[PDB]
């Protein structure tokens, strides 16, 4: 075997080829998972540092910035079928793309962007691969310390704080107390809004800003306070973690494979325990079609539908293609 010295393996190319479409809606993540020997977060994570020059920035040294992030992408489970590692690199590339929408160019500082990637990269970490509830109803310790409330939610923000005292893992060892604290609370307002039971109040509230909408003369958006700020964040970070219906098919079908196989298997837990079955997850009575066209009427394309909104006309094709999907699974309704 001949030692490389200096030059990219060809694994490593393919992979640099493949994450030239980092700013494109429908990367093959699955692709670079494969590619990258399971570290997607990782390498996702470093190439959108890099583009937006946050090591620079925030002063990250760059090995500091590797062992945190394969330290986090460490503590996403491998046997969790949908929230695991690659669930996570997705949300953070498709929150990635969003942030770089015409509608909010130069809306947001560098500390806000830094706080809606990190947001996205920790938000589902030490994901047990089942619900909050399934934790309330077994009285878990988890349930417990969280009084029920945002159990999972919380416990992602806390394992993603805790990770940066790990050896060499403070990523944010340079930032000011002050900017530390503005990250912090905004990190922690947008992970805790992904929790499920927060979608119709964040909906209403991001109707009510479209509603009273103001942009400026080439028509992007304008954001004063703090309060709509952090709602757009919350609502795009939201956006990212309910964007699989918006991405090609072939991509889309993989993801509803792998949240069938987590839900099946709580499902299989909660009948072994002698437990009621959650909703959608009895493999003996499953309507997987039927449910993820109820899946886009009544949650993704009502929120969709309003992001479009607020940045039209950027959305357009996301919105198209999703579309399209519901369409599919509406023609494959089993009748
Ligand atoms: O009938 N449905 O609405 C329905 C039926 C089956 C699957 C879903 C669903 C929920 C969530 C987000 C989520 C994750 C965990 N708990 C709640 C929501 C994400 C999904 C991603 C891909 C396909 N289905 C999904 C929705
Ligand atoms: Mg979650
Ligand atoms: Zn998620």
């Amino acid at each position: 075997s001949i030692p490389r010295f200096g030059v990219k393996t060809e694994q490593e190319d393919v992979l640099a080829k493949e994450l030239e479409d980092v700013n494109k809606w429908g990367l093959h993540v699955f692709r670079i998972a494969e590619l990258s020997g399971n570290r997607p977060l990782t390498v996702i994570m470093h190439t959108i540092f890099q583009e937006r020059d946050l090591l620079k920035t925030f002063k990250i040294p760059v090995d500091t910035l590797i062992t945190y992030l394969m330290t986090l992408e460490d503590h996403y489970h491998a046997d969790v079928a949908y929230h695991n590692n690659i669930h996570a690199a997705d949300v953070v590339q498709s929150t990635h793309v969003l942030l770089s929408t015409p509608a909010l160019e130069a809306v947001f500082t560098d500390l806000e962007i830094l706080a809606a990637i990190f947001a996205s990269a920790i938000h589902d970490v030490d994901h047990p691969g089942v619900s909050n509830q399934f934790l309330i109803n077994t009285n878990s310790e988890l349930a417990l310390m969280y009084n029920d409330s945002s159990v999972l939610e919380n416990h992602h923000l806390a394992v993603g704080f805790k990770l940066l005292q790990e050896e060499n893992c403070d990523i944010f060892q340079n930032l000011t107390k002050k900017q530390r604290q503005s990250l912090r609370k905004m990190v922690i307002d947008i992970v805790l809004a992904t929790d499920m039971s927060k979608h119709m109040n964040l909906l209403a509230d991001l109707k009510t800003m479209v509603e009273t909408k103001k942009v400026t003369s080439s028509g992007v958006l304008l954001l004063d306070n703090y309060s709509d700020r952090i709602q757009v964040l919350q609502n795009m970070v939201h956006c990212a973690d309910l964007s699989n219906p918006t991405k090609p098919l072939q991509l889309y079908r993989q993801w509803t494979d792998r949240i069938m196989e987590e839900f099946f298997r709580q499902g299989d837990r909660e009948r072994e325990r002698g437990m009621e079955i959650s909703p959608m997850c009895d493999k003996h009575n499953a309507s997987v079609e039927k449910s993820q066209v109820g899946f886009i009427d009544y949650i993704v394309h009502p929120l969709w539908e309003t992001w479009a909104d607020l940045v039209h006309p950027d959305a357009q094709d996301i919105l198209d293609t999703l579309e399209d999907n519901r369409e599919w699974y509406q023609s494959t309704i089993p009748q």
